């Protein structure tokens, strides 16, 4: 038989309780602005497909960025834009201002207002212990709101999390993978960036769900707590997961096998092996202990599931015991 189909345990079915044009991004239609309005100032940088740059808008002198799309699917554009438009005002989204061609190449760009940022390899050295549960727990306000929306980001990771320290806040960006949920529909596998991918992508099970940003919450998580960036460190999708079930144990990832009725690629027979799960002091030592704490281990255990369904969602994160001395310093 085929493998056993999976729902998500929360907002399953907001998508289909709302007007299509939420959702039916295939039909969306794109007034296209002109990119003479902004003038380039220099490279910033990179998304997964498409090269960053501050810019300025000569119209009003504000500053902004200028996300030039690398040659991609026409309707993946559309996705983009729509997830942007859908999303725009929500808690800690990076905000949509315009859209572009260059009207020489037409080549499409996206312009966000301009958020100013310190380099996660720069920034992850210096976190306090309270420091990791405040972005965290912004971070969660991000995925809560996306998810309840019915949107799985399917990119988390430091680098897609940009924080001004200076002012205490951060913003989730790169939308470019970001996809509806649909319960029954079956998602492209290939997303995420390898050490941030849910064992569902690793092992090939396509009817996934917002769950899977969590996974990806919990290798940020371990990476930050552990002073280890990345946590899970593999060298291909393969070799990703070895090094996943040497953590978590070989058991339950065929409990979990078995309970899907997945097909297992030949590939991994013999490069599995049999592991224990292993306890979370066995990553604990003198550099990192002042960020390990009973608390940080509970709630990183209860991300960090092979089952999909048996993780914490969004919300349920943000009640943790973990995030109370935060939620009473915030409210107020
Ligand atoms: O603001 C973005 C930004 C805003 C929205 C995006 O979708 C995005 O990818 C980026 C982005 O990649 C980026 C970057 O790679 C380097 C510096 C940045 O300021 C950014």
């Amino acid at each position: 038989s085929g493998p056993v189909p999976s729902r998500a345990r929360v907002y399953t079915d907001v998508n289909t309780h709302r007007p299509r044009e939420y959702w039916d991004y295939e039909s969306h239609v794109v007034e296209w602005g002109n990119q003479d309005d902004y003038q380039l100032v220099r490279k910033l940088g990179r998304g997964k497909y498409s090269e960053v740059f501050e810019a300025i808008n000569i119209t009003n002198n504000e500053k902004v960025v200028v996300k030039i799309l690398k040659p991609v699917k026409k309707k993946k554009i559309k996705r983009e834009i729509k997830i942007l438009e859908n999303l725009r005002g929500g808690p800690n989204i990076i905000t949509l201002a315009d859209i572009v061609k260059d009207p020489v190449s037409r080549t499409p760009a996206l312009v966000f207002e301009h958020v100013n940022n310190t380099d996660f390899k720069q920034l992850y050295q210096t976190l306090t212990d309270y420091d990791i549960r405040f972005y965290m727990y912004e971070i969660l306000k991000a995925l809560d709101y996306c998810h309840s929306m019915g949107i799985m980001h399917r990119d988390v990771k430091p680098h897609n999390v940009m924080i001004d320290h200076e002012h205490r806040k951060l913003r989730l960006i790169d939308w470019g993978l970001a996809e509806f949920y649909h319960p029954g529909q079956e998602y492209n596998v290939r997303v995420a960036s390898r050490y941030f991918k849910g064992p569902e992508l690793l092992v090939d099970y396509q009817m996934y769900d917002y769950s899977l940003d969590m996974w990806s919450l919990g290798c940020m998580l371990a990476s930050m707590i552990f002073r280890k960036e990345p946590f899970f460190h593999g060298h291909d999708n393969y070799d990703q997961l070895v090094r996943i079930a040497k953590v978590l144990g070989t058991e339950d990832l065929y409990d979990y096998i078995d309970k899907y009725n997945i097909e297992l690629d030949p590939r991994f027979n013999d490069i599995l092996g049999r592991h224990s799960r292993k306890r979370w002091e066995r990553f604990v030592h003198s550099e990192n202990q002042h960020l390990v704490s009973p608390e940080a281990l509970d709630f990183l255990d209860k991300l960090l599931r092979y089952d999909h369904q048996s993780r914490l969602t969004a919300r349920e994160a943000m009640e943790h015991p973990y995030f109370y001395t935060v939620v009473k310093d915030q409210a107020r």
